Formats: C-alpha cells, structure tokens, sequence
C-alpha cells in the first residue's frame, strides 16, 4: 500500500469534491495556530467573548435547529413502523447501548489500574424531566430543584415525541395529515442544516480558538483510553455485524466528528449527524430519526470512560466497591446531557457512590475542556456507527414497509 | 331490591370489567391507610416530598396533556358548529352555568345560617388574562400585577381558541386543513390519557397518602353542603331535562370524580373528564370539547358553596349585605382557576366586599385541602351533567350536522 | 375646486361607509379633550394605569396577534415566489429601504442646521438576535447581555421564517401541505384583526387620553421635519414610480395612521396596516406578506430623522463628523424596535460615535412620547408606500405566478 501511495493520482478531484470536509479540517489546524499566536492575554473575559464570537454565532444557529428536529424526526420514526416493528429496532438499539457503555467502563477501569441540593435529588429531577409538566415550557427549559432552569428539556421531547409517533402509528389514515406535517418540517430543517454546513469553517476556528485562550498523566490516561474505544474496539463491532468496511463509514460523518471537537455537545452537533449519515453514508432515514435523537442523549461511551478514569483518579491522591463504580459510571452516562461540561456535573454521583469527596471535582475542572471535545466525538461517533448496525440488523422491517 | 341483592349473580364479570374503577378506589382505601400508618412524622418537608413522589409525577403527565386538549378542543368543536347553532348551544351553557353556581350559593348560605395589591387589581388581571398579548406565553405563564407569574393562562387560550375555531368556521374550505389538523392532535392527545389512566392508581395512593402527612363544625357545614347539592340537587336538574338516570351517568364518570379528589385540579383531571364522558357514558364529541374546557375554569358549583360557608363562617367569630356575598361568592366562583387551593385565594374578593377582615383566611387553610379535593368533584360533576343536558337540548342541530 | 366643494353632495353615504374611520378621528379628538379635562392629577401613577387600561387591553389583542401574522406571513410570501423572483423583489425593497432612510437623515441633519454594557454589545446583540438559540424562547424572549429580556424576538422570527419559505418553495410537491397550512393560519389571524379592528376607537381614546396625563423648539424641529417628508418627500416618490395618486392611497391606510399615533409601535400597527392595505388599497397579498413585516423592523424614517435631529440638538447645548451622524442615525434606524420609546434606546449609538455624552439623553425623555407617535406613522407610511411602489415595480413576476 505504501508504493501504491506514491503513484500521486487523482488529487484535484479530491480537493473539488471533499472542500468543505478539507477546510473544517483548515479551521481546526489555522484555529489552533491563530488561539496559541494570540495566548499572551492582556484582555478582560469580556474581550475573550467577542474573540470567540463568531464561533458563538455558529452555536445558536445549531440550538436553534435541534428542537424541530428531535420533535419531527420521532414522530415519522416512530409512525413509520409498526407496534411490534418498533419494539424489536428498539431492543436492538438499548442492547447496543448498554454494551457499548458497559464496555467503556470495563476498558476505563482497566487502563486506570494499569496507569496511576442531594443525589437523590440528581435522580428525582431525571425521573421529572422525563414526564415534563408543560411541553412549550419544555422546549426552553429544564427541571432543577432548589426549580425549573434555562435550557431545552431535550429528555422530555424525546420520550413525549415517541409516544406520540406511536399513537399516531395506531391512527392510521386519521393521524396520516400529521404525520405528513411532520415529514414536511423534518426535510425542511434538514434543508436548513445544509445552509449552516457552510458557516462552520469559520465558527469552528474561533470556537476552539477561545477555548485555548499528576493531572497530566491523567489527560494522557483518558485520550489514550479513548482511541483505543473509538478507533480498535468499536470500528471492529461494526465489522463483527456488517461486514462491511468501518474506517470507509468513520469518513463520511468525518464533518459530525469535527464540528463535536469545536462544540463539545452532542445534541449540537445532531443537526450535522443526521447531514452526514443520510446522505455520505446513505443510511435510512427511518432508521436515523430513530437511533441519532435518542443516542445523542443516552449513547455516551465517551463519558462513561471519562467517569470510571476520572473516580479512580480522585482516589490516587486520596490513597467490591470498583463493581459499584462501574454500574453508576453507566448509570451517570445515560442520564447526562448532550451539552458541553456535563461530565463534570454528573461526576457528583460517581464520587458519592464510593464516599469520595465531591470538593475534589475542582482539580479535574483547568483540563476538563479538552476531554470534553474528546469524549463527546466518541459519543458522536456511537450513534453514529449505531445506526448502521441497526440498519444492517433490520433491513427485512425495511423491506416490509417499501412495498406501498 | 334489598332481597334482589342477596342473589350473589356475576361477581368475576364485574371485577374484570371494572377493573382500573376498583384498582382507583383500592387506591383511596389503601393511600388513607398507609398514610395515617406512617402519620407520626420524624421525617422534614423534604422528605414529604419524596414520598408523595409517585402522585407528583402523575400530576406532571396530566398537566403536561391539558394545553394540546384545549386548543385542539375548542378550535374543532367551534368549527362544527354553525355561527347561530355554536350561539344557541353557548346560550344553553351559559343559562345552566349561572343558573347551578347561584343556586349553590343559594343553599350554601341558607345551611350556614341554619348550622352556626388591592381587589380592583384581582379584577383588571382576569382581564388581562382573558386577553394574553403573547400566545407563546399563555401556554406556561399568567399575569399577575405587582409581573407574570408561572403557570398556564388556560382562560386565555380557551377564549382564543374558541375565536379562532369560529374564524375557520367562516373560512369554510380553506380552513378546513387546519381543523383536519387539529381533530389529529384532539385524538393523538386523547390516545394518550388512555396511557396515563394506567398510572393513576398508584399516583392517586402517593398523593393523597402525602396529603394526609369551631373549623371542626365548619368543615362539616361544607361536607354536608356538598353532599345535598351534587348528589340531591344536581342529579334531579340531570332528570328534569334528559328524563335519564342520573346515578348510571355518574357512574361513567367515576373515574374522574376519584381523580378529582386526589388531584384537587378540574384542568388536571380534565383530560380523564374528555375520557370518561366520550367512552362510558357515550356522549357527542362536538359537545364535549365544547362544554367541558368552559366548565373546567367557570363551571366550579363546589367553590361558590364553599365561598359563602367560609365567608359567613368568619362573620360568626367576628360578630341587605348578605345579598353582596351571594353576588361575589358568583363572581368569585367564575373567577377562580382549576387548580388546587385557589378557593381561599379568590376569597380576598368575597371578605372584603362585606368588610370583613382578608386576614381571617389564616385560620381556614389548616382544612382547606380535604375540602378542596370535595369541590373539586362538584366542579368536574358539574361539567360532565352539564354536557349530557346541553347534548339532550342540542340533539336537532347534532342531527343537521350527520347529514354531509 | 373651492367653489365644487360648496356642492354639500352625498354627506349621508361618507358616514355609513367610513363609519369605523370617522370613530377612530373621533377617538382622537375626544382622547385630546378627556385627557386634558382630566389633566389636575390628584391621582398616583397606579390610578392612571386603571385610567389607561382599555387601550392597555387594545395592546394586549395586537400584540398577540403579531407573532402568528410574522410567522405565516414570510413563510407563504417566500415560498409564492421563486428562488430569483424573490432576490428581485429584495433587491427593489432593499433599494427603497436604503434610500429612504437615507434621505430622511439627510432632510434631519438641513433642517437642524438651519434651525437652531457598550456600544459593541449593541451590535453584537443584533447579531446574536438574528440568529436565536430557541425559536420558542424567540417568540417571547429577546438577548440582552448583562441575559434573556423579555419581549419578543421580532428579527430573530423575520429571519428564520423568510429562510423557512424559501426552504419549503424549493421542496414544492412535499412543502406543499406546510405552505397550505401556514395560508389558513394567515387568513384565520387576518380575520381575528377584523374583530379587534371594532374595539379600536374605545382604545385609542384611553390610550392617549393616559398619555397626557429649548426643548419646544426643538419639537417643533422634527414635527416639521417628519411633515415635509411624510406628505411632500414620500408622496412624490410614489407619483414618480407608480404614476398613480399618493393621497389617495394614504386615505386608505388612515386606519394605520392614526392607530400608531395611539399604539406608537410599529410591530403592534402590523396587523391593521396589514388589513388595510389588503382591503382598501387593494394591494396584492404576496407582497405584502413581503414588505410590511420586514419594514416594520427595519423602514424606519421617521427615526431617523429623528437620530440626526436630536444628536445634533444635544451638540447645541453642549457647543467631516457630520457625515457620521447621517451613518451610525441610518446604522440605529435599520437596528431600532417597532415598538415605543426604541428611538431614545438606541440613541446611545449615535452619541457615542461623535463623542458626546449619552447622558444628556435624560432632557429629551420628557417630550419623547409626542414625537414617538409621530415618528411610528412615519415608519408605518414607509412600509405602505413601500408595498405599493414594490407591486407597481414587480407585475411581471406577479403575472407569472397567476397562470397556474
Ligand atoms: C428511555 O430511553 C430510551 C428511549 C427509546 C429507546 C428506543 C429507541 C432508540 N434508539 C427509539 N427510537 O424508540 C424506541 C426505543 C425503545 O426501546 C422502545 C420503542 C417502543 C416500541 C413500541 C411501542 C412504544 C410506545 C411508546 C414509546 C416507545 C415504544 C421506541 C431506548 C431508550
Ligand atoms: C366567557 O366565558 C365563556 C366562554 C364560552 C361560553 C360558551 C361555551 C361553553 N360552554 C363555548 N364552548 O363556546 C361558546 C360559548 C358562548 O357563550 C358563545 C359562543 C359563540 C357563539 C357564536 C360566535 C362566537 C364567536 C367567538 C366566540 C364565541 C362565540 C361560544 C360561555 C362562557
Ligand atoms: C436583513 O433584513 C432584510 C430582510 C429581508 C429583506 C428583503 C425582504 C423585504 N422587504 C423580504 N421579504 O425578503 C427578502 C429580502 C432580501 O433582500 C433577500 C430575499 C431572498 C432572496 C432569495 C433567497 C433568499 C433565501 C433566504 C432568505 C432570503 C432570500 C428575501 C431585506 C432586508
Ligand atoms: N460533552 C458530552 C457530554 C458530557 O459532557 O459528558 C456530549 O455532548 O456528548
Ligand atoms: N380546586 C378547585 C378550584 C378551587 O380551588 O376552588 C378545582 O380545581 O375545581
Ligand atoms: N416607535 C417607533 C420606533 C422608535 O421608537 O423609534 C416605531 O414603532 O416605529
Ligand atoms: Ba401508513
Ligand atoms: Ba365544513
Ligand atoms: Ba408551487
Ligand atoms: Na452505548
Ligand atoms: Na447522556
Ligand atoms: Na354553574
Ligand atoms: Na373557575
Ligand atoms: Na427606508
Ligand atoms: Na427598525
């Protein structure tokens, strides 16, 4: 391969075709450079925040989409197959993810032993946000109690959006004039995301330019742990069930795995995801609006090895119960958030599972950042590689429904 | 009928039938039981909480489908009817919904002499309430004036859903879309009460189990008030018009009348009003989405009772103008919302128009909640007869509107 | 033509017809004389709001009706037109907004001369609030960094809806249900302007009657000044293109006129300049649904007039840069809210940029409401004439459309 490399063909093709991909790559190397060039600060927070601007314009354009996108895509999903159809490609994904978080978690504990207000109230606000009290206030805002904070309730349009694909499923004829409406406003917001694809080279540059603007050995653990992951162990669970060649699939949502390593949230991202799945890699999209929206929030591989490696951590310098690390170290994962720091924020219940101090969180907060952008390209990357094992596991329900 | 009784005739035909009917009032029977059994609190608020938790997340569930109900309803069932026909049927709502709140205050006021920031400002809010200068935040906010205040505007979106359903009415053809629309969403929101009345009787146990965790005479005056007004009074004006057993139709809705007494909320046992009506006791959908959203906030007979027990129950402590509280306890009863305690809050407007002092409230809200959970039931009664005499009277412009 | 006028011919048939249009005159006249009569104020600020609270229920009705009129409007209006056909249209509105605002400075800046938190949070907030995080939070939220104030997000939904239609009009076949949905909308909240449109004179009267209850010079400098662009400039630009009588078409749009002499927001006259120019101008709904809400937020001349009038008044007091007034007076016009008091607001622009201080914007504060209710008319007659010069300008991408 490496002779056959040196034949130089075909490379103004690849620059015409791949441009936009090429110059989100551009963003992060110029981004990088242009962040580092500009590191002496002689300037206030509030003059970093004009820096990091154009890269904060990029962030409410992604926000805005994602509310019409998770409402319409599992609404169709979830109408477009059958009672007992939905049943079975939803076992196959909760079998997926459990054993890619479980997975994580062994693999995090493993190189972390080879390397040296109340949380009952974490889980009853969950437990809230999953049976939202008023959709519209849902859309913008959050459960918390003190009681009820700023920011999408992602959580409670997911679960309210699939109950309600499904009753209109039931409908038939009646509930079709919806689901058409909703069809409509699906292709419509994608359309939209398409607009955006081309703003991203210059809010990527100064969303990472901004952020750039014992501890280390840890760093070294959790980046380490991650390519292993995402790159050995999960390319070889595609292959195991596909067949099919993964690196090939990792390129075309190579676009959704840059623009997490700029916003560090999963559902941010999502817009993007659902663009590169679709279309590059040409999967269904009945399938996709029912694995990405419900992945992005609960299919996070990426925290799950951040919390097992970031507990055991905390003891190190602190100097059975490694079993109890694992189980909430997953039971962290799927009830955190696709949004960015959220690793942190849930690391509250890992550590008081164990009787660590949560005090000790304040240590791992300076680099917390750049695992952020890390981790949430391995969780990107899950749902991702998730919908193409689902895919391929249920093309016979697909068959079934392209009769007409 | 006594020795009809002694029979033992189909026992296991009416347990399998019957069975989400009798699991609700176990519910009562055994959420009485176990509360009064873990009555001796060594536990903090905090804790109360944490028990009336699974009645918690019902009321979330049921206040969640209140907003798409409303809209859908009123919005499709002005549309069915024509510009004279929805004029005619609003006159025989209006007639019955004066005619049972004043004859209420009535017997409220001959029984308690029988058995011994500002008001304007109260007025001017119902006001600017009825007309919401933004819909978006009707739909989770109310004003109050000091700005707006959290929770629903449920009188705002009833009044403009039912201008709008008129206005598509008018529109004939072209607003037939979106009253194809909105008769989607009335049942796909419908479709899903019937998932929620699952869960009831174990939210239901919860929430009044966390509840129960010369007032003495007075709570009597009011129990017993009730007790003659909607199982006397209000099942006779049921038989004097529809010519029909009014205790069968009682039955039908029994399951909202339970869930009114837990609850304690006619707009959060709305939507299993809209259930039990359309199902059991096979009432008109035109009708239904037309008298019971109204009912829910004005149609409220257990409130204008309780208005004029507790107002002249405080001019007994104390020691013509008697005409003044059968008049406010009226306006007062319109007024007030389908939420909990929101009878002792509209009574500032009852006290203060006699003279009496608004401090005296203090000493009933020790035992208002277990008479709220009572009127609650005389308001949801109300609705639920109130559709069954309209339908009855409304039968000839029903017959019209089959013919197409 | 004085002595045609002695005729006194058909006085019968003018009051039948302009019936509405005569009460709103009458509105005004009687607003002027009960305000005055009522002028000695033996009562607080909270008496005068009870005294202006039924043109307070007058704003509450339009304001609720702009959001859903915004939305549908654009929506259609973009997706009626095709992808070139709308970039003309732009182009023509765009040209016409440029050169209005810009001669109605220069007009401002001769006439002053004859007669005698930071700024780049200002800008950056436009941009944050052309694209929202939250298109629910932008239906009653707008940004403001300190974070989220309260108020509609008019730009982030003019935006947002335009790129929406013009999404759906590339889908065709498929767009074409939400198209067709979002028709009925406009139509069923066109119809719901009819019945406010009664209530209009009751209004009006209360709502200026409340609002009156060196610096006279300089009042009489900009009333002069908006009168010369208003009735001789602006009329004679739309005889110069259209060839047709201007003052005849102002009579029609009266109903506009004097309701933003009450309102003085451009955004709360939206929905009845809407349904005059739709009704009595008979001026085609493609392109009204194109003008009217984008000149609403950003045809602004009579604040612009007033930027260049009032900047160099404050240079008076206090005793090459004049090319910049007539820039930054454009750049905070265009920026600038249709809604009240938004001309002082954003005066802290156009101070700065010359270098004079912001806090002489406390002098002009006390006659600001007079001009205010001058200048909106100004903004509304822009919008009007700028429909019909734009339908004069685009008949043959019009025809187009009508061959179907
Ligand atoms: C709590 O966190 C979740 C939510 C969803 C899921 C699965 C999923 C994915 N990915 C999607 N799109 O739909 C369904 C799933 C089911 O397991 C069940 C499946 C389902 C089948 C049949 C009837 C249903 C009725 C209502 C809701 C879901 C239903 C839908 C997994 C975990
Ligand atoms: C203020 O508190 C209320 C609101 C509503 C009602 C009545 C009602 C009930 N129940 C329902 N569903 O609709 C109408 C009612 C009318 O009286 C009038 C009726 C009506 C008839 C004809 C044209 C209308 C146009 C707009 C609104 C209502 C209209 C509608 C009573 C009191
Ligand atoms: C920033 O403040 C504004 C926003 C809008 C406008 C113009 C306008 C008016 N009036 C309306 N109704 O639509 C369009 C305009 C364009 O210039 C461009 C035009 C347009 C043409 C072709 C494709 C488009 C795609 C997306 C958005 C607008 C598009 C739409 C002017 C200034
Ligand atoms: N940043 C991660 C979540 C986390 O903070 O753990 C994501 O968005 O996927
Ligand atoms: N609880 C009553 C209202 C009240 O408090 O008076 C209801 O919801 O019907
Ligand atoms: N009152 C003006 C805006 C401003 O205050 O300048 C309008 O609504 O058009
Ligand atoms: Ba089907
Ligand atoms: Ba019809
Ligand atoms: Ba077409
Ligand atoms: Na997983
Ligand atoms: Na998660
Ligand atoms: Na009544
Ligand atoms: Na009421
Ligand atoms: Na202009
Ligand atoms: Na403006």
């Amino acid at each position: 391969k490496k002779v056959q490399n040196i034949t130089k063909e075909d490379v103004k093709s690849f620059l015409r075709r791949n441009a936009l991909l090429l110059l989100t790559v551009l963003a992060v190397i110029l981004g990088v450079v242009l962040g580092f060039l500009l590191r002496p600060y002689p300037l206030s927070p509030r003059e970093v925040k004009y820096f990091a601007f154009p890269g904060e314009l990029l962030m409410r354009m992604l926000k805005m989409l994602i509310l019409p996108l998770i409402v319409s895509s599992l609404i169709t999903g979830l109408a477009s197959l059958d009672a007992k159809a939905s049943g079975r490609l939803g076992m196959r994904a909760v079998v997926y993810y459990m054993s890619t978080t479980i997975i994580a978690v062994v693999l995090g504990i493993i190189l972390v032993l080879i390397i040296h207000k109340e949380v009952l109230d974490c889980f009853l606000d969950l437990a809230r946000n999953i049976f939202p009290s008023n959709l519209v206030s849902a859309a913008f805002r959050s459960y918390s109690t003190t009681q009820e904070v700023e920011g999408m309730n992602i959580l409670g349009l997911v679960v309210f959006s699939m109950v309600f694909g499904f009753a209109l499923g039931k409908m038939g004829e009646q509930g079709q004039l919806l689901v058409d409406f909703f069809n409509s406003l699906n292709e419509a917001t994608m359309k939209l995301v398409a607009i955006i694809m081309w703003y991203a080279p210059l809010g990527i540059l100064f969303l990472i330019a901004g952020k750039i603007v014992q501890l280390g050995m840890y760093m070294v653990t959790v980046i380490v742990g991650l390519v292993i992951h995402g790159l050995i162990v999960l390319p070889l669970i595609y292959f195991l069930i596909t067949r099919k060649n993964p690196f090939v699939f990792i390129a075309g949502i190579l676009q959704a795995l840059i623009t997490a390593l700029g916003t560090s949230s999963s559902s941010a991202t999502l817009p993007i995801t659902f663009k590169c799945l679709e279309e590059n890699n040409g999967v269904d999209k009945r399938i996709t609006r029912f694995v990405l929206p419900v992945g992005a929030t609960i299919n996070m591989d990426g925290t799950a090895l951040y919390q097992a490696v970031a507990a055991i951590f905390i003891a190190q310098v602190n100097n059975g119960q490694i079993i109890t690390i694992s189980i909430t170290a997953t039971a962290a994962s799927i009830g955190a958030a696709g949004i960015p720091q959220a690793g942190l924020v849930t690391m509250v219940i890992v550590l008081t599972a164990v009787g660590l101090p949560t005090d000790d969180i304040t240590l791992i907060i300076a680099v917390d950042w750049l695992l952020d952008r890390f981790r949430t390209m391995v969780n990107v990357l899950g749902d991702a590689l998730g919908a193409g094992i689902v895919e391929h596991l249920s093309r016979k329900e697909l068959e079934k429904q392209d009769a007409e």
